[PDB]
């Protein structure tokens, strides 16, 4: 992988692996999400970087995902080369946004796009906060100054408010627990695991006859290593679904989301 | 990746990804096992394939009976690991796939693995010896003189594994596969069983030791709607364990294995 000519974005090529594909012999949305995370990590490493600035480490501040939005037009087949370009943009004091463009390496056509919102949090107390002047100054030199959006369209799917699923849910998958492969190097549950858990409550018949086109996921709270999750889904309609992940016992919300599926 | 000069083995280089590492910032044994499977798939594709012409006609497949992996050094995040793989016929019993892992920079062997595969009818699940017609079709892709990753006289790769007796010292109850655990054929990936074995190892061992050796027997599959119990008993500065995976209800065995851990 490499930073582009202007040093304001990063590109990387990936060959889709045999274990990364589903029953359609194309990459799962979880493989795509893992690759987006990997190209995001290589971008931070290439520019001097958890990927925190000098002041953030001193104050015990980290970047945490508030929302992930992914739209796939074509899932790459096993053996195909996919190229991903990623960049960051400051959204003032609210936080930052990381965006991605996925392309077929052979045709150069855009096969997908993603956008994510990140907020600053104290890693010990878990308290959110606006981004400081000094912290902003440290990372602004790595972001394009004019807006560059993967989802430019006014009133698009990436910024829509998501409601809370009401009981009873139409479908459910209960007792989901993370295993050691679900944890990252910091012993926290990988953000991609939550996408898998959302997808667990989609009926098999939808998975078999439809392809996932859009997934928007809000992150409210973490699932700890010893927590148990219930995944809930209700059809709101192409097929559209409303999703809710909550802790198995008290019913404490961890995530909410929506999916849009297209008939094959 | 590429077949070597003589066309009897295959080599591939892999850069270790951010999500592929554990708490030590080096590749998990499940990442290693996934890579072994990937280089095995690319080898079969490069030589014309994962069944021969006669196998497809008779509805016969290759299934893993045993996997044995020994790691001397786990590659760090960002490191390049090179893996060489080859197959050998073991007469009518079946075949063996072997692997050598090396650090690309030093050329030092950092790991090795060996696996035994048997022929099974896809539909009835009945095993069978390898016929001459099938043998003739794949023998041209194997070295004729023996080439063993584990040449040693009384090495760990061929030791008989006993059945863990109740009560187990440790256990992890109610493990269930999710859609990311399935391969393109909708069967549970062989690497998931390694993860489930490791689930019953106490955290203190994972935190202070490194896994050196894992030997795993495969007896029966876990189906998409099955629930598994992972059982471990210490059999021993090195720690050794006896492992058993069984179906949560009737206690039907699916796997048995052993692990050897060395203090960090
Ligand atoms: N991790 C960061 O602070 C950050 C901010 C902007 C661009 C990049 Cl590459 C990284
Ligand atoms: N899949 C096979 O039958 C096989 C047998 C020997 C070598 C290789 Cl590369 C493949």
């Amino acid at each position: 992988g490499s930073l582009t000519e202007d040093g304001l974005s990063y590109k990387e090529k990936f060959v889709v692996r045999s274990y990364e594909v589903g029953s359609n012999k194309t990459a799962t949305v979880e493989t795509i999400a893992n690759l987006l995370q990997e190209v995001g990590c290589n971008h931070a490493q290439s520019v001097g970087f958890f990927a925190t600035t000098t002041t953030m480490r001193k104050l015990h501040l980290i970047w945490v995902t508030a929302r992930m939005h992914i739209e796939i037009y074509k899932y790459p087949a096993w053996g195909d080369v996919v190229e991903i370009e990623t960049w960051c943009q400051s959204e003032g004091r609210i936080g930052t946004r990381r965006d991605w463009i996925l392309k077929d390496s052979v045709t150069g056509e855009v096969t997908g796009r993603a956008t994510s919102k990140w907020v600053m949090m104290n890693q010990d107390t878990r308290r959110l906060q606006k981004v400081s002047d000094d912290v902003r100054d440290e990372y602004l030199v790595f972001c394009p100054q004019e807006p560059r959006l993967a989802f430019p369209e006014e009133n698009n799917r990436s910024l829509k408010k998501i409601p809370k699923l009401e009981d009873p849910a139409q479908y459910s998958m209960i007792g989901l627990k993370p295993r050691r492969a679900d944890l990252d190097m910091n012993q926290h549950v990988n953000n991609v695991t939550y996408i898998g858990w959302v997808l667990e409550s989609i009926p098999q018949e939808i998975v078999d006859t439809h392809e996932l086109q859009v997934i928007t996921l809000d992150y409210r709270r973490e699932c700890q290593q010893d927590d148990v999750v219930d995944s809930l889904t209700t059809t709101t309609s192409d097929s559209q679904f409303l999703h809710l992940l909550r802790l198995s016992g008290d019913g404490q919300e961890i995530n909410r989301g929506t999916t849009l599926w297209r008939k094959k």
